[PDB]
């Protein structure tokens, strides 16, 4: 055992690694993305941030992999005669990891070539032709912001969110529900992944989110409590 | 706080309430139903953790949270249908065993108040009450599942199953995973603990066979684990 | 892994084993022995344990729980009247019924039986016999004759906080009490072997008696409880 | 709640921070202090914290934290020398940087500046100008000078099982060690008031230092720490 866990009912700066307009409010909600003041989401908003003490992810030298367990809850708002995008995302990330492109790319990934060494479970607010299904959905992403496997999501403006993620090292089934305890509605994704082949050692973790970079598609990110633990070995 | 927490990753029948044919194996596993090697027809069998559990306080006007997760597993014999089902269910104390078949051991089909709440893994169809699938239902005082999930029952295959209840929301939350499959299955809904369930309940499983020749499954679980946080 | 884990900082009697003259109060607070008008009765005896036996040991595997509890209890002597007999956390074999009154606590008969039975003491009397000059936390195995011991500067009606751990590996028991209204402290800690005085399975709890002469009485209150046990 | 909690029991250095002679060996133990031979250097001052700062009160609500922690040590005296100078487990401010050796343990002055620091210290050195006659285990609360102590029996070479605890409601800090290996045990408690010294946020961990004379030298290893938060 090696373990670990954390659990903010309300974020401060201080514990945190805040990348571009990530940003805590004065309540204490991890606010991804901007506002343009008039308290509309800002266009072309990136967001990431990430708890400040490195997690050991898996071990090279036993061949061991950590379980883990994360959870947290969201609220995505989108400002009246407007549309959601881009989204947001849970991610596993190498340590000094800087933000990567805007928009579609949820802060994540490239469209280039590049090892990301990235893992993230995306929910997802908006069409991207190129690689996503039809639908707004739940994705679990390995390397690439084309998720190895998805499930529709039906999203409710507005609302909390209330995600579970789950990793287990024996079945290397990473698994991703979503319930809207309003709307008693729920949706789960589940795929295996192997964190060894695709991921450092150590790894950051947390949150990155995009609005669309385009005038009338926007939301705001909002994440209002988080817990994270991992026990490895 | 007024919390409790266990998890058997094997069984021994010490701490369990064993009712009918439940039984714990000599590899701990509790077999909720009989068997030479076959699942034995008409078969009825229940196991409570032997503590009682406060699920709420009427002084206090107070509910718990909890959680389990258990894995069992389902197996049919060649030529023959998975019947009648499985469930974890919150029951009254000294509570006693049901109906048979369909009614998986918790209800009887008159208008006895039962206090229990269960979430049921239903692998065969009733058609008085059931939907047409093989569902995931929480049953609230009534084998007619207040809400349900088409669940795609794969047999012999290990499932694992997560439920949760949250106090502030009332969301009863079910899930069911086949890590083998890589399939998994959501259901979720209101309940009100205060408004059915006793204070104290005993906490456990129940399941049954068919009642006719070619319907019976085994329903094992292989481990379980608890959590109640009361206040 | 084969944990268990509860905290009851409120008693209810649904989920406890109460013996002789143990009982709950009104106010949810474990009272292990008697009253005759409001003050602690003599000769009084009271065992109370958790509803669902414990797993200490495994003889298949042969491996061995590492466990701690925790408890608040408050011991309070009427005026003009003295500190007797004494509280004690028990581990104990599943059925187990009452020993002797006063000075055995509850949990010893002076007698050859082998009691599978571990318990430490919180010692509030003298007995010329067996026990040392003064007040006492002990580590009994099987014997009322503490195995080690530490003095206790016994406070009246201030609220004790125990914490009692095994540790597995090392076989290692201790037991530490802190008055944090007197901001005392006091801790003992012997090797003990589980496996050669328990059964694999024990119900687990507490015991206490008063003494068995007119000036030598105690109430035994325990106010919260935690238990903790992770086997395999 | 706003809860943190960690188990190492076996150290890297990615999530910890080192400062001056601190370093992680290739066996995962916390090294706090140099060497040479493979004798412990003399002079040495190192210092480890967890990387993430913890909060430890907050002055909107008025709230403090409970925590927890527990760590296994070992210092071990080379032959035909003295142990000197200790260890210590500190809470101290963020950005802190080490302070004075020898004596000092690497968290004072002497001087009068609030450090804002408090340390369970493991004294191996008696110091004239504030320290007891023997070797103790003591709370510091802003000076090198204990706020009070117990007597330690320092056992060379022997891993010590040490034990802090802090309860906000009672502001009761509770430090105990034990050596499985020789059954003893130490206690201290004393109550300590979180808001009045530390600043909301403070970094967590380890500091050690050894005797700046050529006879007084021993090595300060942590082989396992695991440390537990909650807060509201
Ligand atoms: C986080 O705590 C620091 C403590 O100095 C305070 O200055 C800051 O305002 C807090 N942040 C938020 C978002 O409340
Ligand atoms: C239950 O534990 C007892 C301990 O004595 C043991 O004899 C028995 O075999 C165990 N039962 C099972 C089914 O493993
Ligand atoms: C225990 O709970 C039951 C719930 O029905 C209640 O009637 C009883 O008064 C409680 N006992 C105590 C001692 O509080
Ligand atoms: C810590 O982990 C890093 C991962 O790159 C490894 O290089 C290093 O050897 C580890 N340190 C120890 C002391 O095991
Ligand atoms: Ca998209
Ligand atoms: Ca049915
Ligand atoms: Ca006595
Ligand atoms: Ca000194
Ligand atoms: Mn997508
Ligand atoms: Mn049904
Ligand atoms: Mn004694
Ligand atoms: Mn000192």
């Amino acid at each position: 055992s090696n373990d670990i866990y954390f659990n903010f009912q309300r974020f401060n700066e201080t514990n945190l690694i805040l990348q571009r307009d990530a940003s805590v409010s004065s309540s204490g909600q991890l606010r991804l993305t901007n506002l343009n003041g008039n308290g509309e989401p800002r266009v072309g908003s990136l967001g990431r941030a990430f708890y400040s003490a490195p997690i050991q992810i898996w071990d090279n030298t036993t061949g061991t992999v950590a379980s883990f367990a994360t959870s947290f809850t969201f609220n995505i708002q989108v400002p009246n005669n407007a549309g959601p995008a881009d989204g947001l995302a849970f991610a596993l990330v190498p340590v000094g990891s800087q933000p990567k492109d805007k928009g579609g790319f949820l802060g994540l990934f490239d469209g280039s070539n590049s090892n990301f060494h990235t893992v993230a479970v995306e929910f997802d607010t908006l069409y991207n032709k190129d690689w996503d299904p039809t639908e707004r959905h739940i994705g679990i992403d390995v390397n690439s912001i084309r998720s190895i496997k998805t499930t529709r999501w039906d999203f409710v403006n507005g609302e909390n969110a209330e995600v579970l993620i789950t990793y287990d090292s024996s079945t290397n089934l990473l698994v991703a529900s979503l319930v809207y305890p309003s709307q008693k509605t729920s949706f789960i994704v589940s795929d295996t992944v192997d964190l060894k082949s695709v991921l450092p050692e150590w790894v950051s973790v947390g949150f990155s989110a995009t609005t669309g970079i385009n005038k009338g598609n926007v939301e705001t990110n909002d994440v209002l409590s988080w817990s994270f633990a991992s026990k490895l070995s």
